[PDB]
């Protein structure tokens, strides 16, 4: 009733159910900004112990705002082709490079912090103001010190400026080692507090703010943080956050392993395997599928992915979990004669492909070994299970506590001819197979009735 | 004028056109030191809240120093194979480790922070002197504390010294991290005033100097930082330059996207791909193919890439853009009867391969849908458009605004026959097939004769 | 008697051997504590400037606290399918979801810094308490300033939390943008003094700790830092180290290039290329295999690697870089017509398939150019030799010494006839492609007869 699991000893393959989605659907663009106070270099050289120190804290001030001028490149028009997922917020990059777009939006922010901005492309884009040391500088730094005859105050405010600017030395030097975009979003660009602020003001309903709330440090991981411009003493940049749309749908991870034969001597058996592994999820009738893995982030019953690498599928593909030889749809396999052991390990279990004389085993954690591996496909739950080794590889298994079912099955291996198989496949199918087949033997179908 | 772009549908495929190259041709290779004060733990432990503070910022003093020469074991004569780029570097850290080599490279840094060294192996290398604590030790620290009976001057030599330190211990965090070689070429190793510094003394023309010189975030992202030695208080660590010989040739990209048939059934259809996607650039005379577009950076016209991860081909090779059955140069492509729907973002446009009952279509930015796209491979210029849908899959099209034109052609999948067709071939050529299809119709030629 | 290597002209491949194993085989799990003094916003609202500088210090403290907290979902029970090298800490993370085990450890953490503790799953974890501010505020921060009238001591308990602070301030930093979970293990995670005192405790011999020692940062590239609970005035994170139980066995890496013919017109050349490259090294009798290199780390003589991305192979497999036509072991080769040249860097020189009119060089570091390469599979010791060009790709050979030696052979794409030549192979081997050969003749020979 939690998450369960099945293997099909027919197609050596695990699929791990039960889990929920979370898919990447739109981008929500916004715009935070600096207020900054450009003075020149006026500086009265009293070189006093309180007077350097805010020399140094401030030059790096100086090298801390150039630097972000500089990266002014990208991406106004620029990234041919990939990382298309940050053309939502580079349009609204391209946007704070026209004059007097800038000026409207320093208006709602000098007296709430924050405030939703139209534009000349009239996005409806919220501003933040995160960090003011336009009025940390021109009110408490500039006038006890360029009019009042060079007056430090004290040392409390040496300190409190190194931690006031700090913030902004950590940003260019992140921006610039990143080219103007970073990712994940890192708490400099945007702390905790701030963060859980602004998905609470999502064009959302209140079931996604609660997922983005107790679920910070995904959005993170889907996040983005483009650099724009720096003009009018005011610093531009644009983060990217994940509009979850597809939600709550069903999920499942599908986990292949070789399937070969015992019945030959040494290369002469032959291999097959399920090819389009990884997370499946429904999105709107078809299945949304990732293949990469890698693109998915798993938080305990959720699962969190990106729509953009994914591969859009009919109802139909579940078939090729049990009746892989449907004719509604034609599942796709690989072939070879290469025979070599592997495990793989799954949400609550692990298979194994023990081939050859490779020693195969699933030990637990306090009596060592509890069941060797015959050659063959076989799978084990995790009931008591701990490690599995194949060969000199060891694995752990993942000991979250779940419902496994095996289902015994003729492995479809055994169904092929050895003679008229395909040495090698690479991404195949049932038919493209069964034609080759067709194939080969149609020479021998009709050439030895002579 | 500026930036075009323009699609074969003969081919299923997009050449953008008008970008300008620089290459990385060579390794400007350079060191830089950090002059030391050696001292003991002779300290006198006069436990007053302006000492205990020195002693604390000076153990990290202590631990960002043993910490670096731990890593001498990378790299005297590691790396096998991969990684050949530092080598022009790692030639440097190799005459590190050579008594005199050290003492003759400290003599003109005490007097004017930079100056060319010549060396046992000879090599005019640069070397700089970024951070100086040796002189801030030794001449502020060590006086008024060793034996001026434990003096502590104020607490303004303790956020300064902070401050001067604090560089120190930033580097060691991220070399202790990345085993003695870091990329890109992070701010805490070279801050933008002092690279700026470097590029204007390059044995360069004038021209690439103004290049690196306005992209220098672009130059960061192909440079490296590798540890050599740290002896005779001195931290001795070189940081490798690219040589930009190749530039201002043209470039272009190409883009490529399955070619199917819609005049069979179900997986009865025929597929074909152009393999060799990427950028492409003139490298006299023959020409600089980039397959990996990972290793080329873009900055609005120009294309930065580095040569080691290409492969050079000859001029000749233009030609698979339009005339693709040319008898000079075979050209690559791949088969399949994989029939999946699928989109490709391009410069300024996107190519839809639209197979099956998948809904593929191009929206705009204010009044949504504005073309459905029916079966086949199609293109659309982004002029007007934003986003382009694929099942469940959407991309934004980069609003690079330029002359897109379309090349009308027969698909040249058509000009083959579905029985005598490859199954798969991962990455075939246009006369491989023709073979295989004149070996394939071999026997069906001289043998239904009968 | 160090460092030597042989390349096999009849298999267009190099084997360097001389290198010593270090192979990652056990998880040596750990914890690390963080005693903590949980007060409320009880703040004596006396806004002095040294009263502010505090609560800005310690509001810092507040934010990495509750954010530690929110990453609690990773991972209880997530991570399916791969990265299972931390389910021996998360063993431990799930341990600490338990109450009386979280109070069991804080017990021997209060008198001596570390010590064992018995857990309820039993496992003989170590535990340490790297930083305390539980007895920094509720003994110097609390008293002064909550109960006595609202009274800040002084400045250098400003610069002094400064400091105490600041490494909880870049780990809450550091694991909010790592899902929980960082690699390698930085220092802010684990100083270098506090790393050599957790190995010479380790269940291991004298021999593998003098390894980890002179060997600090590699133990960091193979180690993680998993965050679990925070609870009960203590932040709880597990650290895995990895355990060394494969040493000081010979190990080899291999190196391939394509082999092809140059007596034929244009494409009808044939080529081959042996797959498995990488590093082997003896692992009980049988070979471990390691394919992509980006496992295994080279320092001097070591070669560490992770067991877990690696294939264990027979014995028998080195005979593949001798007597490839062997009965025993099948190896496995790809072919293909595809007639580019290249060029592949080893230890100590390099090998160069140099076909067509391409322009294939090695050069010399004073004299420039030293051997022009023909067509065909050639190889260089770097005896002397700096620098090898491939048309437009320049490499740099390593100058690492050693005693290269050449062993000449018929290059075995010779003994294959190009009619029957398999079009390409993915990844097939000697008995796959003789038996299509055998497969391919096989018509010839019984129908021509006629
Ligand atoms: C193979 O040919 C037979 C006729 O001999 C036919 O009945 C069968 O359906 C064919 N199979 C495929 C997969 O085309
Ligand atoms: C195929 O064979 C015919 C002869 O029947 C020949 O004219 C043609 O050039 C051949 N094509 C190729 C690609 O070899
Ligand atoms: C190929 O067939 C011949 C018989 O004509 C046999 O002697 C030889 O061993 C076969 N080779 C293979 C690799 O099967």
């Amino acid at each position: 009733q939690n998450i369960t699991e099945e293997f099909y000893q027919s197609t050596c393959s695990a699929v791990s159910r039960g889990y929920l989605s979370a898919l990447r659907t739109g981008w929500y663009t916004s715009v935070v900004t600096i207020e900054l106070s450009k003075i020149q270099k006026n500086v009265c050289k009293s070189t006093d112990s309180k007077v350097k120190l805010i020399k140094q804290e401030l030059e790096r001030y100086n090298n801390a705002v150039i630097e972000l001028q500089s990266l002014m490149c990208n991406e106004p028009a620029s990234f041919s082709g990939s990382g298309s997922a940050i053309a939502s917020g580079v349009a609204v990059c391209k946007v704070l490079h026209l004059e007097g777009e800038v000026n409207k939006i320093k208006n709602a922010l000098l007296s709430t912090n924050k405030a939703v901005v139209s534009l000349s492309n009239g996005v409806s884009v919220l501003t933040f103001k995160v960090l003011d040391l336009k009025n940390y500088i021109d009110k408490e730094l500039l006038p006890k010190l360029n009019n009042h005859d060079c007056r430090i105050s004290n040392i409390e405010t040496v300190i409190e400026f190194q931690q006031k600017n700090n913030r902004l030395l950590e940003i260019a030097r992140e921006f610039s080692v990143n080219a103007g975009i970073t990712t994940p979003l890192s708490t400099y660009m945007l702390t905790n507090s701030e963060l859980l602020s602004l998905i609470n003001d999502m064009p959302i309903t209140n079931d996604q703010k609660k997922l983005m709330s107790s679920n910070v440090q995904i959005v993170r991981q889907q996040s983005y943080s483009i650099m724009c411009v720096v003009k009018e003493e005011v610093i531009a940049y644009v983060v990217q956050l994940p509009i979850y749309g597809v939600i709550d749908t069903p999920c499942w991870k599908l986990h292949t392993s070789p399937l070969c034969t015992t019945d030959n001597k040494e290369g002469s058996n032959i291999c097959l395997t399920r090819t389009d592994r990884g997370w499946y999820c429904d999105n709107a009738g078809s299945v949304s599928f990732f293949p990469q893995a890698e693109t998915c982030k798993v938080c305990s019953n959720r699962v969190f992915c990106d729509t953009m690498n994914s591969l859009t599928l009919p109802t139909d593909v579940n078939l090729c979990n049990t009746d892989i030889f449907n004719t509604k749809y034609d599942c796709k396999i690989m072939t070879s004669k290469t025979d070599i052991s592997s495990s793989v390990i799954t949400s609550i279990g692990a298979i194994v492909s023990c081939y050859g004389k490779t020693k195969c085993t699933a030990s637990n954690k306090n009596r060592g070994i509890i069941k060797t591996f015959s050659n063959g496909c076989d799978y084990v739950s995790n009931k008591g299970v701990d490690t599995v080794s194949v060969g000199n590889t060891l694995y752990y298994v993942n000991k979250l506590e779940g419902k496994a079912l095996y289902i015994k099955g003729e492995p479809i291996i055994n169904y092929y001819d050895p003679l008229v198989f395909p040495s090698d496949e690479f991404d195949a199918s049932i038919a493209q197979v069964n034609a080759k087949i067709n194939q080969s033997l149609a020479f021998i179908r009709r050439s030895d009735e002579l």
